[PDB]
């Protein structure tokens, strides 16, 4: 059918707002299964009201249309935020138009990324950074307390926990791209294969952070996931949390490892990223993602020190690599065995000499290359993810097949 939101409430002045999409809007690797998805959203509207994650662009007029009919704007207190992008800043534009009081909650790194995604917007709420073990209190018992979950793809990613209604608020952990009637997950084996594909995806690149996101939220007595995407998650609360740990005891477990560095979260080169890592890990090799643009030196030396191979993917700004981009090359370049194995790739306008010149300097300090130079030019097709997922798969081929000789 076409696009709708789907309300319903779910606990003690709570209600989901699931906007729901059965076909497949974007190219990028997660949504392989074609099985739609859904963007939820939450309100706790208590003696203050909160909401959070408004959907992204595909939902934005949807969705505030439907709110506004449930809700009034200039009553919303807080707009809480999981994670932040330009797609997600795009509705925020024009909710915030329309609740001017409200402030925003979310992570110290998704309050930098959004003053640069709003910087030339005219919208001027005020930001309430939230750290590890802060509260925000609505009344009525649901003192929030607040947990960052920090990945290479979701940077400002924060979850959060209401002791009052014991939901945790996952953003993308626990989720699952999958668009059905039902807003509980009621049955097991109907999701299995979305959320194992949904973890493979998104999760297994950065299966060290997501382990320690793990353990963080441990703590809280949950018997409710909140997540992005798919149904809520009580049914199969426990089973999948069981399942999370051994696949991400299986992805650290595994004997060959890849650095994959990329220059930002967000964007064609992710997209490009994604797809390659994909193609790795289902391989059986495992991959550490790097977000170039928000690691830290420590971080590139310790990947690139376990690594049998490293992949770099860049855009082109103005003729140039970004400069995280340059400054990940000195580190591994400075760090890097000839031994390990070397892989390029990205997307461009007209000009994709970022691409060359890293093609170049991997080939003059004797590295030799897993799979052809990608060169994707404008925006990624269904073909483009397949033959990057290809590639990653012929790199886990070609480090399996020199391990072999040891
Ligand atoms: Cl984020």
């Amino acid at each position: 059918p076409a696009k709708d939101v789907q309300i319903c409430p779910i606990a003690v002045d709570t209600t989901v707002f699931r906007s729901r999409t059965w076909d497949r809007l974007k190219f990028e690797i997660e949504y392989g299964l074609q099985r739609g998805t859904t963007a939820n959203s939450y309100l706790i509207s208590a003696d203050k009201i909160a909401l959070f994650d408004p959907p992204g662009e595909s939902f934005t007029d949807n969705f505030v249309g439907t709110l506004i009919q449930r809700l009034d704007l200039n009553s919303l207190d807080y707009v809480i935020l999981g994670h932040v992008n330009a797609n997600r800043a795009h509705t925020l534009k024009l909710l915030l138009s329309l609740a001017p009081q409200a402030t925003i909650i979310c992570s110290n790194p998704a309050a930098q990324n959004l003053e640069k995604l709003l910087a030339d917007a005219e919208v001027n709420n005020p930001i309430q950074v939230m750290k590890g073990n802060d509260h925000l209190d609505l009344g009525r018992g649901h003192e929030l307390t607040f947990i960052p979950t920090p990945s290479p793809r979701y940077p400002g990613q924060l979850c959060t926990y209401d002791p009052r209604t014991e939901i945790l608020f996952t953003d993308k952990l626990f989720g699952a791209h999958v668009c059905g009637d039902q807003v509980f997950d009621e049955g097991w084996t109907i999701y299995q294969e979305d959320r194992r594909y949904y973890f493979d995806c998104l999760l297994a690149p950065a299966a060290a952070q997501v382990s320690a996101a793990l353990n963080k939220l441990e703590a809280y007595p949950a018997q409710t996931y909140a997540p992005s995407h798919g149904p809520l998650v009580r049914y199969g609360l426990r089973e999948l949390t069981r399942n999370y740990q051994q696949w991400l005891s299986e992805q650290q477990a595994q004997a060959l490892n890849v650095a994959l560095i990329y220059a930002s979260a967000y964007g064609n080169t992710s997209t490009l990223a994604q797809a390659i890592a994909r193609g790795i890990t289902k391989a059986g090799v495992a991959v550490t993602a790097i977000n170039a643009e928000t690691s830290n030196a420590e971080e590139i030396k310790e990947a690139i020190g376990k690594s049998a191979g490293f992949i770099f993917g860049s855009p082109t700004l103005g003729g140039h690599a970004p400069t995280p981009i340059q400054t990940a090359l000195g580190i591994t370049l400075a760090n890097a065995s000839k031994t390990q194995l070397c892989g390029v790739f990205g997307s461009f306008g007209w000009s994709g000499e970022a691409i060359d010149m890293l093609e170049n300097k991997f080939r003059d300090a004797g590295f030799s290359f897993g799979f052809d130079t990608i060169r994707v030019k404008f925006k990624p097709t269904d073909q483009t993810l397949k033959m990057c997922e290809e590639a990653g798969t012929d790199f886990a081929q070609a480090l399996k097949k020199a391990e072999k000789r040891r």
